[PDB]
């Protein structure tokens, strides 16, 4: 039913007005025909009545309805980008004196928001290994207000045992706000809110947009946390432009077909790489043997196309150029989740430096691949040519 | 390698300037820094130097390069929609006293262009059965200038034997302009120019855009016909806006994954319908027994999602409402090639009225389906519920 839901989510007649897709309603000013209409709009300004562009237009309402349906939430807040969704969703729930507990595999700018912004405002941050499971109850403190998950982890792809983590957290601090950056799953391959997580955050920038040409963040909350998220994000003025909301709705429609091809192609690549003499490790959650693969097999309904692997060596600056500069199909860039295949290198010491209170367990250069929609045999030929350049 | 080509076609740095996709260059005025720059631009105004917005900006040049690569042509003209591409491509090659030979299964607005616009301008049109094959030779007159193909045919979906038609035309009138409306194949399931056709026309509106929210026509010509196409369409002011050009290039990137799903689901539905006791006949190019199926299998590399079937009876007006008005997932609308599934009905005499000099061979009500990206079992249940309403 997912593919049918993707095609139809948010597409009601009040938003589409006769077309297949929602109209694009560009607005700051939204006009009240009468004082009664203005009173009604004011009362319902956070409940889907047209009131002011910072609250949304029809185009936003359609995307929000669609995200709430797909992720099973009570509300969806929208942000200029994925990093803004993370920073402002955390900020919405903390005050001077609180404590945040975050996986040490979190996206680096999410860590930096904690250590460079929150700290100067009286909020502290501790760290945990992605595979801590139930032992996380040990780290929970009497002022721990937020617990921040990200699964798979950034770059290294380790999957949480979320059931064990949530259960442990609910024993010790039931009213803690559990959050997850659910971007790798595109919010649909892992139903975060069905696991007891309070808020699922996405860089819709990635698979939801799907084409590397829009930036937008989303946060879908359960009924318990929606109103605080919505009103505190709004006090920071957080919103997205109507056209980008439209393009996010539009990306949903092909998300199923795309993800199935990303899953298929990338698992094939990773199977070939795990057999490869020049490869030390392969970190693909759908690959038997990867850190947390068993949780992935159990808790996820599929895979996307982003993973990583470790070379037999820490490439020099000169080897890195010979390797990366001369691919024919993979491109060097940040971001991911689009139609084209990407390649990025992180040296083991660089990873270690973004793993607070941990070290790394590999010494080769770590290559992160986004596997796009190209023919997978073409892409293997490109990686093979890459290996020949550094042998 | 098609999937790799779809991902990469037209995406060169002079257009993308560092992003994944081409920039969107919106312009009428294009600035000449010097008289010499203006002279150079004038000389190359049809060859991809910036000259004037009506000739195109970087965004158009990128799409044009993509289409020439994917369809194997020398140039690609752009139009406001498919119907404009058809009308203006035919018009570009005719003059008073010329004769056009068009398949009697052509899209109805294409026929009306011939009978209502060309006729009063001194250009006659004759008609042929789509399975005529080599016998088209006998219809070629001394003044026949254009032979217009459409395979599969509109609504009824008959597939031409293009090799036999092209060989027969080239025996009698080697210099005739052979055109095809290649929309059903999205220009990539049937490589028209490789079969000796001179110009491949598409409503990029359909599968190239892919989301039912842009209109655009394209015409890719071989080297023999390109300059005449280019300059006579320009004399009629035909262009597309830069944003829709961008959206067409963008659609190309997912065309492969989308078409494979349309193929799989539409063939499933067609095979199910062919077994159904309320179905007299299924018109799907990929279904055994359909008209021209053998040519589809030999000459195409796949199928899209549009096809039709004939019911075992002629629906009354009351039955038509009962059937059509109460679908849950199929929607009634014109166009096709999007993510959502569509349904339309025609009575046999309506089709007969748009089959010039021919009758139809069925008497039941005809249903045209577009199979979108929804789960095919959901779509089958929607069709079954419809059959129950008219049984
Ligand atoms: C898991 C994850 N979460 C957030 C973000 C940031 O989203 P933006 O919309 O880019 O602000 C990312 C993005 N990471 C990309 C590019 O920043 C990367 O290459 O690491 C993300 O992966
Ligand atoms: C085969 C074929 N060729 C051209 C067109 C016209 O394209 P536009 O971009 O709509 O001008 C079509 C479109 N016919 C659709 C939409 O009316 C239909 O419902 O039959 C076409 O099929
Ligand atoms: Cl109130
Ligand atoms: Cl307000
Ligand atoms: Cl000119």
């Amino acid at each position: 039913h997912l593919d049918t839901a993707l095609v139809n989510a948010g597409r009601r007649k009040k938003y589409t007005q006769g077309s297949v897709n929602s109209v694009i309603q560009r607005a700051s000013s939204l006009v009240f025909d009468t004082v009664e209409a203005k009173k009604h709009a004011t009362r319902n300004r956070a409940k889907g009545e047209l009131f002011y562009g910072r609250r949304g237009t029809l185009t936003h309402f359609s995307l929000q309805e669609a995200m709430c349906e797909l992720e099973g939430g009570a509300g969806c807040a929208l942000f200029p980008c994925g990093a803004a969704a993370v920073a402002n969703t955390i900020l919405a729930f903390v005050e001077q004196g609180d404590h945040v507990l975050m996986t040490n595999t979190a996206y680096e700018p999410s860590q930096d928001f904690c250590t460079k912004i929150l700290a100067k405002l009286g909020v502290t941050t501790g760290w945990f290994d992605p595979l801590i499971g139930a032992d996380i109850a040990n780290l929970i403190q009497p002022n721990t207000k937020v617990v921040f998950l990200e699964s798979p982890g950034s770059i290294t792809m380790e999957v949480h045992d979320v059931p064990a983590i949530v259960a442990a957290v609910r024993r010790v601090a039931p009213e803690a706000i559990i959050m997850i950056d659910n971007t790798w799953a595109a919010g649909v391959l892992f139903k975060a809110l069905d696991f007891g997580i309070d808020i699922s955050i996405q860089a819709a920038t990635k698979y939801l947009i799907g084409h590397s040409d829009g930036m937008i963040g989303t946060a879908v909350a359960n009924a318990r946390c929606w109103e605080q998220l919505c009103e505190n994000a709004y006090l920071m003025g957080q919103m997205i432009d109507a056209d980008t909301a439209y393009m996010t709705s539009r990306g949903l429609r092909t998300l199923g077909v795309r993800l199935r091809q990303h899953h298929e192609s990338s698992l094939r690549v990773a199977e070939w790489l795990a057999q490869h003499p020049q490869v030390a490790r392969v970190n693909h959650p759908a690959l038997p043997g990867s850190k947390g693969h068993e949780f992935w097999k159990r808790d996820f309904s599929g895979s996307s196309g982003l993973f990583s692997f470790v070379l037999n060596k820490r490439l020099t600056d000169a080897e890195l150029a010979a390797y990366l500069d001369n691919f024919s199909l993979f491109s060097m860039a940040y971001s991911w989740g689009g139609f084209e295949s990407l390649i990025l290198a992180n040296q083991p010491e660089h990873i270690a430096a973004i793993r607070p209170e941990a070290e790394v367990d590999f010494s080769g250069t770590l290559i992160r691949l986004h596997i796009g929609l190209e023919n997978v045999d073409d892409l293997l030929a490109d990686l093979a040519a890459g290996f020949a350049r550094i042998v």
